[PDB]
C-alpha cells in the first residue's frame, strides 16, 4: 500500500515526476494550467483532478515543478487553506531569495516546506543517475524520504534546514552544465571547420571532462586552503592558450565572444598577480561584483 | 629503447623528459635555463651543454616551450642539425601556428609532427594522458613505441595535416575553462553561505559524469541538424539562466560570467531555437562576432 501523492505542473519535467510516482505503484493525482499535458498519464493510471484545489486535497504530499517561483506563488496563493499541514515539496528552479520567501509564507499559514532541485533530465527521472536536493522541513523529508526515492531512487539527499541552500546547489551546478554544453557545442563548431562531426569529437571531449574531474577535486583543497601552488600549469600558461582559443575563432569565422571573454577573465587574474598561480586562483576573481 | 631528446624544462616538459627516462629511454635534455635539469640530470639525463648538442644526441626531438614564436626562435638557428630528425612540437599552437612550422620543416626536409598535450604534467605517463599527434605519417609509425611513455594509453595519430592537433586540442581547452570557470564561479556562489568548495567538488563531479550523457546525445543532433528538445527547451534553459544572473548580482559575486550564458539563449531563441534543445547552440558558435 504506496501513499497517495499529487504533481502539480505537467511540463516535460513535470510529466516525468509523476511517471516515476506512478510507475513506483503511488497513486498519482496530477493537475496542470493546460490539461492535455495529463492526457497519456491518465492513459497510465493518473487521476486529472478537475481544479488544484481537488489535487491539493487528494494527496498528503504535494509536489509542484512549473516554470519559475512567480507561477508557483500564483498557484499556491489561491490554494493556502487546502494546503495546510500538507507538506508541499517545490522542485521547480529557483533563486535562495525566491526558495526562503515562499519558506517564511508556508511556515505563516502551517504548510511544511521542502524546496527541491532536480539535479537531472526528464528520462534520467526514476533512475540511478537522477539527483534531487531537497531542504527545509527535516522531520517532512524523514515522513516522505521513501515515497520521494520514486523520483531519485540513489540520491534522495537532504542538505540542511535552510531552504535556499538547494537553490544555491542548482545554480552553481546549472552553471558548470552550460559550462560544458558551451564548449562542447563551441569545441564541435571549431572542429567543424575541418569537416569533423561532433560524433567524431564527443568521445573525446567526454575523455578529457572525466579528466577534469581531477582538476576539480585538486583545485578544492586550493580554494578552501587559499594557496593555489601551481604543480599543473599557471594562469600565464591557461592566459595564453586561451589567446589561441580566441584567435583561432576569430580566423576561421566562427564564434569569439565566449574566448575572448575568458581571456578578459584570465587577464584580470593576471593583473591581480595570479600570473604564477594555479587556475583555482580564479576563485578570487569569482568572489568579486561586476559593473 | 632508443634515445629522444626534449628542448624545454618548464613544469610540462619536466615531466615529459621523467616519462621518458622512467621508460629506460636514453634522454638528453635542454632549456635557456638549465636549473630547471638539475632534479633530472639526478635521475639519469644528460643536460646537453648546447640545443646544438641536444638536438644531434637523439633522432627524435621533442619540444615543449611557451609559443611558436619561442619554439621559431630556437630550432631555426639548428635547422642544420635537425635535418632528417623527427622534430615533434608538443607545444600549444593555432592551427595556422601548427601549418607555418610544418612547411618550414618540410623546405629544411625535416619530418615534422605536430602534437598537443591533452593531460596536466603529474598526468603524464599514466593511461589518463591523451596525446593528439598530427603529420608526418611515417615518423609517427616509426616513433609510435617511444612516445606511448607519456601516453601509454592514448598515443593518438589524427590526419597528415599538422594543424588537426591544434584544431582538437582549442575545442578540448575551451571545455576546461568552461568547467574550472563553472565550477569555481559556483564555488564562490556556494561560498556565501560558507559552504567549502571540497564539500561542492563531489556533487560538481557527478553532475559533471552526467552532463557527459548530453553531450553523446547532442553530438548527433548538431551532425543531423535537428534538435527534437526530450529533455529541455532552450526556453527552459534562458528562464534558468535567469536565476543564476539575479542570484549572482544579488549576492554580490561575478554576475558576467552567467549574464553572458543568458545573452546566447536569447539570441537562439531570436534565431528560432525556443522549441529546440540545448545542441541548437551550435548555430549561434558557427556565427562570428560581428
Ligand atoms: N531537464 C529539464 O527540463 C529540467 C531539469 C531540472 C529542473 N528543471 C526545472 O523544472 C521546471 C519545469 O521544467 P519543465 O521542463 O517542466 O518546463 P516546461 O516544459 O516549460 O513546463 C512548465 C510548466 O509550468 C507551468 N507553468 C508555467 N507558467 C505557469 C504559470 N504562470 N502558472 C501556472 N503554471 C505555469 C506550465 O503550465 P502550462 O503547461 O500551462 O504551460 C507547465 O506545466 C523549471 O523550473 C526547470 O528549471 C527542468
Ligand atoms: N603544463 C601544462 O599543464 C600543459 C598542458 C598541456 C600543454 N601545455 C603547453 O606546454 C607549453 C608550456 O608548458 P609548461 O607549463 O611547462 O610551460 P612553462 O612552465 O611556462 O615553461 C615554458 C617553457 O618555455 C621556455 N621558453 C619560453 N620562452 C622562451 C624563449 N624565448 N626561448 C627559449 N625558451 C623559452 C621556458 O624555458 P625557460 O625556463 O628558460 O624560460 C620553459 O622551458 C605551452 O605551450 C602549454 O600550452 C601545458
Amino acid at each position: 500500500d504506496r501513499p497517495p501523492v499529487t504533481v502539480v505542473g505537467l511540463g516535460l519535467m513535470g510529466q516525468a515526476l509523476a511517471a516515476a510516482f506512478l510507475k513506483g505503484g503511488h497513486p498519482t493525482t496530477v493537475w496542470n494550467r493546460s490539461p492535455e499535458k495529463a492526457e497519456r498519464l491518465v492513459a497510465d493510471g493518473a487521476v486529472l483532478a478537475d481544479t488544484l484545489e481537488s489535487a491539493v486535497t487528494a494527496s498528503p504530499l504535494v509536489i509542484v515543478c512549473v516554470s519559475d517561483y512567480d507561477a508557483v506563488h500564483e498557484l499556491i496563493r489561491p490554494v493556502e487553506s487546502a494546503l495546510a499541514g500538507r507538506v508541499l515539496v517545490n522542485l521547480t528552479t529557483a533563486t535562495s531569495t525566491q526558495a526562503r520567501e515562499t519558506a517564511e509564507w508556508a511556515a505563516q499559514r502551517n504548510i511544511p516546506y521542502l524546496d527541491g532541485a532536480i539535479m537531472a533530465i526528464p528520462p534520467v527521472i526514476g533512475t540511478d543517475g537522477a539527483v534531487l536536493l531537497y531542504s527545509g522541513h527535516k522531520s517532512a523529508f524523514e515522513a516522505h524520504e521513501s515515497t520521494l526515492k520514486a523520483i531519485a531512487p540513489a540520491a534522495t539527499t537532504y542538505l540542511e534546514e535552510d531552504h535556499g541552500l538547494s537553490s544555491l546547489y542548482d545554480m552553481a551546478l546549472l552553471g558548470i552544465m552550460w559550462g560544458i554544453l558551451n564548449g562542447f557545442l563551441h569545441g564541435a563548431a571549431l572542429l567543424g571547420t575541418a569537416k569533423v562531426k561532433a560524433e567524431t569529437f564527443a568521445p573525446l571531449a567526454n575523455t578529457m571532462i572525466s579528466a577534469i574531474t581531477e582538476y576539480v577535486t585538486a583545485y578544492a583543497p586550493q580554494v578552501d586552503e587559499g594557496r593555489y601552488e601551481a604543480t599543473d600549469a599557471t594562469m600565464t600558461v591557461h592566459q595564453a592558450a586561451m589567446e589561441h582559443l580566441a584567435e583561432e575563432s576569430e580566423h576561421l569565422g566562427i564564434h569569439s565572444e565566449l574566448p575572448r571573454f575568458f581571456k578578459t577573465l584570465a587577464d584580470r587574474a593576471v593583473a591581480d598577480g595570479h600570473a604564477e598561480n594555479s587556475y583555482a586562483a580564479m576563485i578570487e576573481l569569482f568572489r568579486k561584483p561586476t559593473a
